[PDB]
């Protein structure tokens, strides 16, 4: 507990392509790089020679594979994947020294799913069975892990945003954060659902009814780049962000993520851009805490130094993607139905401002903030 030197730095990735961990499937073990995704619940791997893939799961080579004789078609708003379900033995080489029999969707056909030029070949959905496809009877990887081993029911993520970080499976590594962890309840075990109770731009409250902030849910999701905000909250937030930075002018298309903005190298004016704070429901009645991120988190480098504005409007509720998570060490404390936040020891900041996790604050009617 508290120290897992072998799992430190077990995450890799490239800007814009997410964070992946090395996994092995089958016997003899086939090594695959697998996207870490707290926003879905399927363990799904390329199983056929798609041209974007460095490698793929060759079921025929594994003696331990078992067919479930069942398919699954998974559409997303963007693209889709289809696959054949089965189980096989799975390990994480830079994780616990264990091997589990896990469900695997062997992806046979996909569209707008794999990233051309990425170094990952599947996805590890770390959320709950409730959102598993085709249904909640398909046991997610982490459930199998905890059922079959002595690994404690929790994991933590340090996303450092070329990119890298750590996934600590079964515990917490105190070297990965500074100060104290603050916990928010997991409202319901499907996505990692939480409740935002107040939002500030540069310490200035949006003063929206807090139900708007969670319309229709707020989740913590490592498989999404942006901080996504419900439309109505997004509108107020940009309005306030534009004002806080009106010292400079940018095309309206920029704020809508329709064009990049660029500066002469080493001259990105971080200081004109405001901090963004989310107050989250605390563990105690009428107690909250807040997390603060910098323009370093929401202004994403793209490759002048060109940046994309990564706060975007949503119709699926608030998504705390990599923009939020890169600022923090995040503990998915499944055993206690709570999520912990602490300032990440690796987060990008400057000499004037850092990410922050602060509490306690007194916040009333926090239960009214959840959409039903
Ligand atoms: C499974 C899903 C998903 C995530 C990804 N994620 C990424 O490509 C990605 C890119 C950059 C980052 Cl920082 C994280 N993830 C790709 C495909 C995909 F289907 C679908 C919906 C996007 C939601 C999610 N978390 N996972
Ligand atoms: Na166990
Ligand atoms: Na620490």
């Amino acid at each position: 507990r508290g120290s897992f030197v072998e799992m430190v730095d077990n995450l890799r990735g490239k800007s814009g392509q997410g964070y992946y961990v090395e996994m092995t499937v089958g016997s003899p073990p086939q090594t695959l790089n697998i996207l870490v995704d707290t926003g879905s619940s399927n363990f799904a791997v390329g199983a056929a020679p798609h041209p974007f893939l460095h490698r793929y799961y060759q079921r025929q080579l594994s003696s331990t594979y078992r067919d479930l004789r069942k398919g699954v078609y998974v559409p997303y708003t963007q693209g889709k994947w289809e696959g054949e379900l089965g189980t096989d033995l799975v390990s994480i080489p830079h994780g616990p020294n264990v091997t589990v029999r896990a469900n695997i969707a062997a992806i046979t056909e996909s569209d707008k799913f794999f990233i051309n030029g990425s170094n990952w070949e599947g996805i590890l959905g770390l959320a709950y069975a409730e959102i598993a496809r085709p249904d909640d009877s398909l046991e997610p990887f982490f459930d199998s892990l905890v059922k079959q081993t002595h690994v404690p029911n929790l994991f933590s993520l340090q996303l450092c945003g070329s990119v890298g970080g750590s996934m600590i499976i079964g515990g917490i590594d105190h070297s990965l954060y500074t100060g104290s962890l603050w916990y928010t309840p997991i409202r319901r075990e499907w996505y990692y659902e939480v409740i935002i109770v107040r939002v500030e731009i540069n310490g200035q409250d949006l003063k929206m009814d807090c139900k708007e902030y969670n319309y229709d849910k707020s989740i913590v999701d490592s498989g999404t780049t942006n901080l996504r905000l419900p439309k109505k909250v997004f509108e107020a937030a940009v309005a306030s962000i534009k004002a806080a930075s009106s010292t400079e002018k940018f095309p309206d298309g920029f704020w809508l993520g329709e064009q990049l903005v660029c500066w002469q190298a080493g001259t990105t004016p971080w200081n004109i851009f405001p901090v963004i704070s989310l107050y989250l429901m605390g563990e105690v009645t009428n107690q909250s805490f807040r997390i603060t991120i910098l323009p370093q988190q929401y202004l994403r480098p793209v490759e002048d130094d060109c940046y994309k504005f990564a706060i975007s409007q949503s119709s699926t509720g608030t998504v705390m993607g990599a923009v939020i998570m890169e600022g923090f060490y995040v503990v998915f404390d499944r055993a206690r139905k709570r999520i912990g936040f602490a300032v990440s020891a690796c987060h990008v900041h400057d000499e004037f401002r850092t990410a922050a996790v602060e509490g306690p604050f007194v916040t009333l009617d926090m239960e009214d903030c959840g959409y039903n």
